[PDB]
């Protein structure tokens, strides 16, 4: 059972099966994930609000970038949806969350309306702390 963060989300990416992703964001979490999902694996395209840091951040792991405009349009074209920015509301509302896509939602605060559709980043410390219990026990 893994405990570290981004390798839990790569294990559900995984597990999940899509190989198209959109990563909203370009921080240090998403910095964290990205060495895990690599071309030609997996398709990242990094989007995000603020353009230069979003690029800063895609020639760094080599990704595909776009400014949002409309997420539909990203959400229809992608597999798995990773959020992992600062928004004052959500970027994805409840409306966008099309049938047949992973949601994880690694912001703070969300950054995709919450509901069971959707794993929240503390939902994944939840794992992780079962997982660093359990592997200490037997």
């Amino acid at each position: 059972g893994k405990v570290s963060i981004p390798s839990i989300v790569y294990d559900i990416v995984r597990k999940n099966g899509g190989n198209k992703i959109l990563l909203v964001g370009n921080g240090m979490l998403a910095s964290e994930i990205a060495p895990y999902f690599s071309y030609p694996q997996y398709k990242v395209t990094v989007a995000g609000r603020n353009i230069d840091h979003v690029r800063a951040f895609a020639e760094k792991y080599e990704y595909e970038y776009v400014l949002i405009n409309d997420i539909d349009s990203l959400i229809k074209n992608n597999d798995v949806i990773i959020t992992a920015t600062s928004s004052k509301t959500p970027i994805v509302e409840e409306r966008s969350l099309m049938p047949g896509k992973l949601f994880i939602d690694l912001g703070n605060p969300p950054n995709i309306e919450r509901g069971n559709n959707v794993i929240t980043l503390d939902e994944i410390y939840e794992i992780s702390k079962k997982n660093e219990m359990l592997r200490e026990e037997k």
